[PDB]
C-alpha cells in the first residue's frame, strides 16, 4: 500500500477498505488506466457540438481541429478555462465572506462579528478607506462593499491586486495589460475568448490566462483578509495531525471543504453542546479538520487535522467518523456512497454544492448557531448508533506547530529586530544561513504516491538551508510527516537553517527552534506568502522576480492549483509543478510557460515529475536568483 | 458535394477548393472520423489533473470518475460549462455595447449616438428609469449603467430577465430559484460548482444551468436593446443573399463575427470611401455579411449576406474577397491560413480575439471612423493586387425580405387592427389559419449536410400552416434557399398561412404577401422572439408554456446555441435540437432535459437528428399546446 500512500495511517485504512470491499480513489484510478493520451497532453477540444476534436501528438491526421484550431490554440484554451474555474472557486469563497461581513455589521447575522479590529483597520488603510472618526461597523461595511466591487468593472482595477503588490510589479503587469478589471469579469472573458471561433493565438490566449490568474490571486487575498477580520488573524498554535486524532469515545465530526463561515461556527457551537453529547454517552464533540476548512480552524483554534486531499475517504473507514460537514470544493463525491458502508452522516450545507445521497441542511449565516446545532445533533444521533461497535483508528499522529500568518512571522522576527523585523531574515539570506525560500502549495494527486513529492523535495531543500513555508494540502502532507514538529529540526535542517530557526525560537521564549516548516494556512492563504514576499521586495527596493523565492505545487490536482501556480509565475516566481498539466501536446505553449514568460513577468513554470530532479531544479532557480543579487551560493 | 452542403454556391466553391488543394472544414471533419465516443456521449471529464477520466457508456470499468463523479454528474457538469460559455459570449457582446453607449453619451465616442430615441425611452420605461424632464443623454446614461449593473449582484435581480418576461413566468422561475442574481456572477458560480469536489447532484447542477441560461437570455436581450438604441430598430427591408452578392469589379469586404459596434461603422465609412475605391480602379466598396454581424447590418441597412456558419471559408475561395473584418465568435480560425492561398486580407480588431497570421488593427470606439478607414484602405490595397486575376463568384443569389423586429411585426399586424395589433395573429391561431409558431435558431454543423435540417423541417411546418420565424444562421439557411422571398409563398405555404401572410402584406401596401419566413435578426435577436411571445402570453393572460410556440436549433454548433436552447426550455417552450448534445451517456440527465423539466418550467428538449421525424415531433408539440387551449388541431 506504500505505492498508494506514504502515510502509515492511510496505509492501515487502505488495508481495511480492501478487506471490507470498499472501493477507494486509488481503486477508481486503477480502473481508469490507461488514461486517454489526448486528454493527458491537452490535445482534445469539446468547445462546440462539431466535436469532440483531437489532435495526434505525433504521426498523421487528425492534425488540426474541425474549425481549424491548432494544437497551440486547443492547449491554451483548455488551460485558460482551468484557470478561470480556479478563480471562480476563489473568489466565490471570497464573495461568500464579503456577504457575511456585510450582514454581520448590518445586524443581520449576530453569530458573526469583527473579531480582529487591527486587521480591519489595516485593510481599510491599504484600500484607502478612511478610518478616523468612523464607527468600526461603518469601516467594515466599506471594506465589504469594496470587496464586492472588485468582482465587476468600475473606475479602478481590482484593488485586491493593485494594493497588494509593490508599484514596480504593478507597473510591469500593467505594461502587458495583465491587471484584472474585475474578478468575475475576467472569468467571463476567459469563457468567451476560449469559446469557438474567438481567440486563436497562443500568446494572446496565455496573456489572458495570466490576467485571470491575478483575478484568482485577488480572490485568495480577499478571502484571507475577510476571514481574518471575522475569525481572527492566526498566531502560533500547537496541535496534532493524522487519523489518530479521532477518539472512539467522542462524537467525531469532520469539517471538510473550504469556508470558515461554516467551520468556525461548528467549532464554537460544538463546545456549547458538550453536555448534550455527554448525555448521549460520549465524552464530548471532537471536531477534526479535513482539507482547507480544516486548515482554517487548525490555524485559528488549534483544531487537529485528521487528513487531507486524496486520502479523505480513509477517515470514514475507521468507523469512528460520526459526521462529515461539507460546504464546497475538493470533496470526493464518493464520500456519499462510502457513508452508507461506514455509518458516517455526510451533510451538505451550501445550495450550489449538493451530493446525491448526502443529507442537506441549509446553513444560513442569519441562523448559523441554530443550523449548527441541527447538524451536530445528527452527529450525536450517529454516535449513538455505533454504541458497542469496534472501530479501527490508527494510533498515529504527529505534533504540529502552525499559525504562521505573515503578521505572526513578522512578530517572531521582531524579537530579533523590533523596528526592522524583516532585516534578520534578509541578513541570514545574505550570509547564507538561509539559502532562499520555498512555498509548498496545493493538493495531493492519486497519480503520485501520497506525500512522496512534498517530503522528498522538502528534505533536500531543508538540508540546503532553504526556509520552507507551506499551505493547503502541502502543509497537510508535511505536517503528517513531522515537518511541523520542532523536535525534528536537528534531523531535517541544515546547520545554517537550524541556527536561524533556533535564534528566532529562543528569542520568542520557546527554549527551542521554530518548526522545520512554517504553516501559513489554507490555499487562499497562499496570499499570506504573497504579502511576505511583497514586503521583502519592498524592503529591499527590488521586484519579486529578483528574490530567491520559489514555489512548488508538487502534487497538484485542482483547477485552483493551476490558477495559483499561474499567478505565482505572473508575480515573478519560479514555480514547480510535480504533475503534468495538459500542455505537452503543444511545444509552443510549453515553451511560453516554461521559458518565454520569463521575459514578460520574470517567473516561469518548472514541470518536473521526478522529485529529486525537481529539488535540484528548484535549488538551481534559488541559486540563480542569489547570483543575480551578487550573493554567494 | 451534396452530401456536404445543400447550397449550390457552396458546392461550386467546394469543387474549386478541392482542385486547388485548399483544405476545408468538411475535409477537417473527415480527418477527425471516427470521433471519440466518450466525448460524443458526454462521458469524459478533465476538470482536474487526476484526469482525464471517462466512463464506458456500456460494459465494464471504468464506471465512475476517479473522485467518485458519476456519469450523471460528469454529463451535467460538462453541459453547465457549455451554458456558461455561451452566456459569456453574450453577454460580453452586450457589455461591449453598454460601454459604447455610455461613451457615446459622455462625449467620448462621437461616431456613435442615440439613433432610436423611441427605443431608448421605451427601454427606460420598462426598467423603471424616469424620463420626464430628463435629457436624452442622461436617460441613456442611466440605461447603460443599469445594463452594466446587471452583470453583478445588487439589491435587485437581473432586470433584463425580470422586466422582459411576464410576472407569472417570473413567479414560476423564482419559486425554483432560477432568477439570475447577476450575469457574470452566474457564469462564475457555474465554473465554481462544476469544478472538482463541488456540486455532485444532477438535478441541482441542471437547475444551476437553467439559471445560467437566463443570464444568457439577459445578455441577448440587452444586446438587442442597446444595438437598437445605437443603430436603429429594424424595419422591413429588401436585399439579397449568397455568394453571388460578391462583385468582381468592386472591393469586396466581408463583416464577420458579431458586434454591430464594428460592422455598423464599416458600413457607413465604406460609403464615404467610394471615390477612394474608384481611384484604385474599383466601382466602389461592396460590404457583405457573414454570420451574425452580417445579420445585424442586413436587418438595419439591407447589406447583402454572403454566407453563414459552416460555409464561411467558401467566400474566400471565390478569389474576390478582398478583406474579412473580424471581431469575435464563430470565426473558423482556418480563415487566417486560407487567406494566404486566396489573397484575402483577414483583419482582427478586438484585443481578446486574435488569430495567428491575421493582421490586427485595434478598433477603438473613440477612433472608430479613423480605424475603419485604416481597415478599408488595406482592403483597397488588396483589390489592387488582384487586378487581372480571374475570380469564380457563383452567379447564385436569392431575394431576401427581412427586418422583422418585434416592433415591425406589431406594426404590420396593426394595419389589420390598429389598437389591438396582436389580435389578428391570435384570431388566426384560433381559426386554424396559423397552426402555431416555430422559431428556427442557431448554427450550421459540419455533421449535418448544410441547411438540410432547416429546410426539411421548415417545408413540413409551412405546409401545415405554421408561422415560421428565424434568426442567426437558421435565418441564413432559410434565406439562401428562398424562404425569405414572397414569390415563394404559393409553393411553400399551406392555404391558411398563405391567406394570413397575404392579408397582412396587402394591408401593408405590398400588393403581395409577407415572405414565407420572418427574419427576426441575429442570435442575440432571439430576444425579439421572446418579446413577441411574452407579449402574446400577456395579451392572452396565460403563461408561455400554454402557447403553441416551439423552437428548433436544427443544426446547432456553438456553446451559445446550447445556452439559447436551454433558456428556450426555461421560459416554457418545446425546443428541438437537431444534433446530439453530449448528454446521451446519462439517461437520468437526458430524462430531466427531455421530460421531467416539463414539471419545472413547462418547456422541454426534443432531441431528434432525423429532420422529417423532428418536424412531426414539433407539430405534435404545437398540437398538444392547441389542445390544451381547447382549440381544434
Ligand atoms: S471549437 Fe473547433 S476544435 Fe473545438 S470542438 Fe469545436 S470544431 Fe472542434
Ligand atoms: S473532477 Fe473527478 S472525474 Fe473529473 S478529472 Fe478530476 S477525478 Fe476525474
Ligand atoms: S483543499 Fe483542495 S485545492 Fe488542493 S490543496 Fe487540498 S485538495
Ligand atoms: S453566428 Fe455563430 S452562434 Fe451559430 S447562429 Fe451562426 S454559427
Ligand atoms: S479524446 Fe480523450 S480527453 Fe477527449
Ligand atoms: S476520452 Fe475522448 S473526449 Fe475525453
Ligand atoms: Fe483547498
Ligand atoms: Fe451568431
Ligand atoms: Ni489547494
Ligand atoms: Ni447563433
Amino acid at each position: 500500500q506504500n505505492l498508494k500512500s506514504t502515510d502509515r495511517a492511510v496505509q492501515q485504512m487502505l488495508d481495511k477498505a480492501k478487506r471490507e470491499g470498499i472501493q477507494t480513489v486509488w481503486d477508481r484510478y486503477e480502473a481508469m488506466k490507461p488514461q486517454c493520451g489526448f486528454g493527458e497532453t491537452g490535445l482534445c477540444c469539446r468547445h462546440c457540438l462539431q466535436g469532440p476534436c483531437r489532435i495526434n501528438p505525433f504521426g498523421d491526421e487528425p492534425k488540426v481541429g474541425i474549425c481549424g484550431a491548432t494544437a497551440e490554440v486547443i492547449v491554451a484554451r483548455g488551460l485558460d478555462r482551468s484557470i478561470a474555474a480556479g478563480a471562480a472557486g476563489h473568489s466565490g469563497h471570497a464573495k461568500h465572506l464579503a456577504h457575511t461581513l456585510k450582514k454581520a455589521v448590518q445586524g443581520k447575522a449576530a453569530s458573526y462579528m469583527i473579531k480582529d479590529r487591527t486587521k480591519l483597520h489595516s485593510i481599510a488603510k491599504r484600500l484607502g478607506i478612511p478610518t478616523e472618526g468612523q464607527k468600526d461597523e461603518d469601516i467594515a461595511l466599506e471594506v465589504a462593499k469594496a470587496a464586492l466591487a472588485d468582482f465587476h468593472e468600475k473606475d479602478t482595477p481590482v484593488l485586491w491586486v493593485t494594493t497588494v503588490l509593490p508599484p514596480s510589479r504593478v507597473k510591469v503587469l500593467s505594461a502587458h495589460g495583465l491587471i484584472p478589471a474585475g474578478i468575475d469579469h475576467e472569468i467571463a472573458e476567459i469563457m468567451h475568448r476560449t469559446s469557438m471561433g474567438c481567440d486563436a493565438d497562443a500568446q494572446n490566449l496565455l496573456l489572458g490566462g495570466l490576467r485571470c490568474s491575478l483575478a484568482d490571486l485577488a480572490g485568495c487575498y480577499m478571502g484571507t483578509d475577510l476571514a481574518d477580520i471575522l475569525f481572527g488573524t492566526p498566531a502560533p498554535v500547537v496541535t496534532e495531525s493524522n487519523l489518530g486524532v479521532l477518539k472512539a469515545d467522542a462524537v467525531n465530526v469532520a469539517v471538510h471543504g473550504h469556508n470558515p463561515v461554516l467551520s468556525d461556527i461548528i467549532v464554537s457551537v460544538s463546545k456549547e453542546m458538550e453536555n448534550e453529547a455527554r448525555a448521549a454517552g460520549a465524552t464530548g464533540i471532537n471536531v477534526v479538520g479535513i482539507c482547507c476548512t480544516g486548515n482554517e480552524v487548525l490555524m485559528r483554534h488549534g483544531i487537529p487535522a485528521c487528513t487531507h486531499s486524496v486520502s479523505q475517504e480513509m477517515a470514514m473507514i475507521t468507523g469512528a467518523l460520526d459526521a462529515m460537514i461539507l460546504d464546497y470544493q475538493c470533496i470526493q463525491p464518493s464520500v456519499a456512497t462510502i457513508a452508507e458502508c461506514t455509518g458516517t452522516t455526510v451533510i451538505t450545507t451550501m445550495e450550489m454544492s449538493k451530493i446525491t445521497g448526502a443529507t442537506h441542511v441549509n446553513f444560513a449565516e442569519e441562523a448559523a448557531v441554530e443550523n449548527a446545532k441541527q447538524i451536530l445533533r445528527l452527529a450525536i444521533d450517529t454516535f449513538k448508533r455505533r454504541k458497542g461497535k469496534p472501530v479501527e483508528i490508527p494510533n498515529i499522529k504527529t505534533k504540529v506547530v502552525a499559525g504562521f500568518s505573515t503578521e505572526a512571522i513578522i512578530n517572531a522576527l521582531s524579537k530579533l529586530n523590533a523596528n526592522d523585523p524583516l532585516k534578520p531574515l534578509i541578513d541570514n539570506v545574505v550570509n547564507g544561513n538561509i539559502r532562499g525560500v520555498c512555498l509548498f502549495a496545493g493538493c495531493n494527486n492519486v497519480k503520485v504516491p501520497q506525500d512522496q513529492n512534498f517530503t522528498t523535495i522538502a528534505r533536500k531543500l531543508l538540508k540546503q538551508n532553504v526556509l520552507v513555508v507551506a499551505t493547503g494540502c502541502g502543509a497537510g502532507a508535511l505536517m503528517r510527516h513531522g515537518f511541523m514538529d520542532p523536535a525534528n529540526v536537528d534531523e531535517l535542517c541544515g546547520d545554517g537553517l537550524k541556527a536561524v530557526l533556533t535564534a528566532i525560537g529562543e528569542a520568542n521564549g520557546l527554549g527551542g527552534p521554530l518548526p522545520p516548516v512554517l504553516h501559513m494556512g489554507s490555499c487562499v492563504d497562499n496570499s499570506r506568502a504573497v504579502a511576505l514576499v511583497a514586503a521583502l521586495a519592498n524592503r529591499l527596493g527590488v521586484d519579486l522576480d529578483r528574490l530567491p523565492v520559489v514555489a512548488s505545487a508538487a502534487e497538484a490536482m485542482h483547477e485552483k492549483a493551476v490558477a495559483i501556480g499561474t499567478w505565482a509565475v505572473t508575480i515573478g516566481l519560479p514555480t514547480h509543478i510535480g504533475v503534468l498539466p495538459p500542455i505537452t501536446g503543444s511545444l509552443p505553449v510549453t515553451q511560453i510557460l516554461t521559458s518565454s514568460v520569463k521575459d514578460i513577468t520574470g517567473g516561469y513554470f518548472i514541470v518536473e515529475l521526478d522529485p529529486e530532479t525537481a529539488a535540484d531544479k528548484l535549488l538551481a532557480a534559488i541559486n540563480e536568483r542569489r547570483a543575480g543579487l551578487g550573493l554567494p551560493w
